[PDB]
């Protein structure tokens, strides 16, 4: 079960932890990918889900995807959790190192909110620009379900807690 997490807020958790070990040992009914809309899990959190998956989360992305189309930003899908998790939600966070409207963060994080428990990365943060103290302060202020967010980053994590109003 989830261990090790700081209390934010009566549901927001949050440890700094590396999501894809977080989520081998926990082995949670959903963990949380940042996703794009192509469900091309080339880096960041979605890359080293994938890579833990041994592909099997990006065979299954491209199934869907031809299927469906690609994603909304600030949009989800739920898809298989392979080995990590009973349930992948692939959440799409506006990337703004790719232009994309930071507004959406919070309709990304409303996703959360149709799941009573999430293993969780901070959306739109990393690889995706944005400043991941303003995604935290989203999350806790959009998400009312359970989240536990593993926060890669040592430093990051001590200046989210630091900082966490
Ligand atoms: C050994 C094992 O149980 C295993 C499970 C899942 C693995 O990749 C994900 C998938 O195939 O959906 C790899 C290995």
């Amino acid at each position: 079960s989830f261990s090790g997490y700081l209390k934010l807020t009566d549901n927001v958790y949050i440890k700094n932890a590396d999501i894809v070990e977080e989520a081998k040992k926990v082995k949670p009914t959903v963990v949380v990918n940042a996703a794009n809309v192509y469900l091309k899990h080339g880096g960041g959190v979605a890359g080293a889900l994938n890579k833990a998956t041994n592909n099997a989360m990006q065979v299954e992305s491209d199934d869907y995807i031809a299927t469906n189309g690609p994603l909304k930003v600030g949009g989800s899908c739920v898809l298989s959790g392979h080995n990590l998790a009973k349930h992948c939600l692939h959440v799409v966070g506006p990337n703004v190192n790719k232009g994309e409207d930071i507004q959406l963060l919070k309709s990304a994080y409303e996703n959360f909110n149709q799941h009573e428990v999430l293993l969780a990365p901070l959306l739109s943060a990393g690889i995706f620009g944005a400043d991941p103290i303003h995604s935290l302060r989203v999350c806790v202020d959009t998400v009312r379900t359970n989240v536990y967010l593993a926060v890669f980053d040592k430093n990051l994590y001590d200046k989210l807690v630091s900082s966490f109003l």
